[PDB]
């Protein structure tokens, strides 16, 4: 609702974005033609996808600052640093496509996948990630929330790394791992490669910008926000298998590869042990065959139905944690992103 | 010689290092595996070179700060920086390794080609440079100059993965781009991709941990330091080629990627239009044939030879830059770092 009406405004700011990280071209001119390809990669990858990091920084930022204190220099801080965890966003997405062997993302070819790119894109996407603290000196330098926002970025890539590296630990290549696949260990996964930098960052941050800065507001905060991302994250392992790949814009990959994905998961829990079997011997291989094995077994278990039942009372549950650890923050900040996100499809 | 003197010493505090990363272990033990995963990460990827990087740090600090406010906490926080830079080039030689598509690297199989990593690598590589701010915050967060370490970390990366774009672009795959391979593009390259974070970035991470923070003085030492890494880089790709693969720890592989190395600009400044064909013939590709050829051909134009002259014309220059620049810094700081390279074989 509230995302809906700032969402044109948000991508409106890109071209200055782009401006602003191209402008050391007319003072170092040596180095134009890197700048022309970091331009050619923020227009490839900052765009396209829903843009709901960047939305719930300025949301929040416009629901958690006084009106009066809300000047142009102001908001403009705001949506940069929302482009900021957009540019986070591209960095871990380039990259993360690389490492999952995808085709497609928002709707188009994977950047890497690109003829004349290729593994380039490693530099490519580590640029990205350049561009953010670039941006938080240029316009945050001068504020008195400068370091937290550093910090908090550095250690929100931290933990993310840290989520992909046992997502790629609990999913070799080559090797059936349905043993590692549970529920705890899924838990754990989800909550550092998504939550922290998909939720609990961009609300930090604008509690940061907001002047909010106690360690009990943000742990009351990141106690939904995490709840909030492990759902999210439960979606879009969904989505990967069971999504219309024209309307979430990417193919998946997460049987082909061997991924601890939420409907693995859920698969072994209601198993026979003949349809165990059928795991095994099909999952986490590349052949189309094999992959559709897999997928029909899902639908003869009810994955479909089992995921709508989870997402209802999970929902509820967020909505519960909402009621006990919003105060003193406005129940609003933390409804527009559950809003957002409960019941969609891309 | 002083470099020499602390290098048992420095690489002695490896283990400790190793220990603080990977202490979050006991009270997180769901990231356990994900910590054993950097500790594996850490120990292939950080040991092994030359820790020029880090002796500079630790040498220089020594030589900058009164040897009486040169406490047990001072000193640790010295080689911990020194570490910081050792993880920054870490980081960047994992990557590097893959997209320049390498064998080895410090005297083994590149971390990337193992079997079982392969582009898992990737987030490997981000891992260790995560590492460079979670070391820094948990040793020098509350130093005067701990904002001053962080921008200048975060932008020697920048300045760092420019140069690798420049790197990237003039060496396209599958196309011969004799024509971009010039004298002014080299020193271009060369002065982004290595001088900033290899002779600039330690160096003055010791001035600021010496509380030497004035723009001036690092605008002094960054002329030294610049010219210092243009000529480490000429050595490098003099090596890529010339060098003892067992001495050097690495395969070359500049002509097979199509690199503008300091070698293939020297060969087209003094290139018959004969020999240019040649050149243009058998550059830029994989077959070994090729590459023999192209090696035929420097030696043919005693390439080896103007290497020697250059290095020792460049040396003497260094020396001047040295002279004029060096002041108030003892000269000693420069010229540690100039002897540890000079004539280098590896
Ligand atoms: C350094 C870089 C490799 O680190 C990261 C890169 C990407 C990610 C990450 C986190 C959460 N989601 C994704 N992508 C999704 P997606 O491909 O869009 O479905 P996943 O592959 O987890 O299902 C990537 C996490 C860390
Ligand atoms: C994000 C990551 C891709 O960025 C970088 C990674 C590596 C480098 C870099 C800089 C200087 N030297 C190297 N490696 C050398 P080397 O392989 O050791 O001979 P080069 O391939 O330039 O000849 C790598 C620069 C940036
Ligand atoms: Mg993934
Ligand atoms: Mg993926
Ligand atoms: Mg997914
Ligand atoms: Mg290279
Ligand atoms: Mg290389
Ligand atoms: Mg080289």
């Amino acid at each position: 609702d509230v995302y809906a009406q700032e969402k044109q405004d948000f991508v409106q700011h890109f071209s200055q974005i782009v401006r602003v990280l191209t402008e050391d071209e007319m003072g170092h001119p040596e180095i134009g033609d890197a700048i022309a390809r970091l331009k050619e990669v923020l227009e490839y990858n900052a765009i396209g996808g829903k843009y709901n990091r960047g939305l719930t920084v300025v949301v929040a930022f416009r629901e958690l600052v006084e009106p009066r204190k809300q000047d142009a220099d102001s908001l403009q801080r705001a949506w940069t640093v929302g482009w900021c965890v957009e540019l986070l966003q591209a960095f871990f997405l380039v990259a993360d496509d690389i490492m999952d062997s995808s085709l497609t993302r928002r709707g188009q070819i994977c950047w890497y996948q690109k003829p004349g790119v290729g593994l380039d894109a490693i530099n490519d996407a580590n640029l990205l990630e350049a561009c953010i603290y670039r941006l938080l000196k240029l316009y945050c330098r001068e504020q008195p929330y400068y370091l937290n926002l550093i910090e908090l970025f550095l250690q929100s890539s931290y933990q993310t790394e840290i989520g992909q590296t046992l997502d790629l630990l609990t999913a070799p290549q080559g090797n059936v791992d349905l043993v590692r696949f549970t529920e705890k260990r899924y838990k754990s996964i989800v909550k550092y490669k998504t939550a922290f930098y998909s939720f609990y960052l961009p609300i930090a941050a604008a509690m940061y910008m907001a002047g909010i800065d106690g360690e009990k507001e943000h742990a009351n905060a990141k106690k939904i926000l995490l709840e909030m991302g492990e759902f999210f994250q439960i979606q879009d392992d969904y989505l990967d298998l069971f999504g219309d790949p024209s309307v979430t814009g990417k193919i998946g990959t997460d049987i082909q590869d061997n991924k601890c994905s939420w409907l693995v998961v859920q698969c072994l829990q209601r198993a026979t042990p003949e349809q165990y079997q059928i795991l095994k011997e099909n999952y986490g291989q590349k052949e189309a065959e094999k992959v559709a094995r897999v997928k029909a077994l899902y639908e003869e278990l009810d994955l479909p139905a089992v995921f709508l039942q989870y997402e209802e009372d999970s929902y509820s549950h967020i909505m519960a944690l909402i009621e006990q650890y919003a105060a003193p923050l406005p129940p609003a900040v933390f409804l527009g992103l559950a809003r957002k996100i409960y019941k969609r499809r891309k």
